């Protein structure tokens, strides 16, 4: 499987950092604090594809942790999920790990492949969790490539 290391920033230009072991949060960051941002390994996985819709998995660089979409208290919910480090990443990722990376107006949205029309989202407020949203909440991102 092919993977690229990258960071993400929301359309309000908030960066993403760890919020405990299994959550991410978004906040405005600049300067030395930039080292705190999460670096993703974006893997290009199997799934239905178009020019503007590309299936990816979002793992944390050098960690056996992936973003995943599951029902929690009966609601679609973004979680960080651990995996066996000997088996990942792989080309045929389970559907809960797959996001459709969609380019619209020079920004990216990440739609859950498991839950159509649910998107990786951030709040306008500082220091709040990254979540799966189904308006005020931000669903557009840019990507920064990392060496
Ligand atoms: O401009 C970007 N990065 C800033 C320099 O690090 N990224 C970018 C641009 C278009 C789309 Br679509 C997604 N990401």
């Amino acid at each position: 499987v092919r993977s690229l290391n990258c960071t993400l920033r929301d359309s309000q230009q908030k960066s993403l950092v760890m919020s405990g072991p299994y959550e991410l949060k978004a906040l405005h960051l600049q300067g030395q604090d930039m080292e705190q941002q999460v670096v993703f390994s974006m893997s290009f996985v199997q799934g239905e594809e178009s020019n503007d819709k590309i299936p990816v998995a979002l793992g944390l660089k050098e960690k056996n942790l992936y973003l995943s979409c599951v029902l929690k208290d009966d609601k679609p919910t973004l979680q960080l999920e651990s995996v066996d480090p000997k088996n990942y990443p792989k080309k045929k990722m389970e559907k809960r790990f797959v996001f459709n990376k969609i380019e619209i107006n020079n920004k990216l949205e990440f739609e859950s492949a498991q839950f159509p029309n649910w998107y990786i989202s951030t709040s306008q407020a500082e220091n709040m969790p990254v979540f799966l949203g189904g308006g005020q909440d931000i669903t557009d991102f840019t990507m920064q490539f990392v060496s």
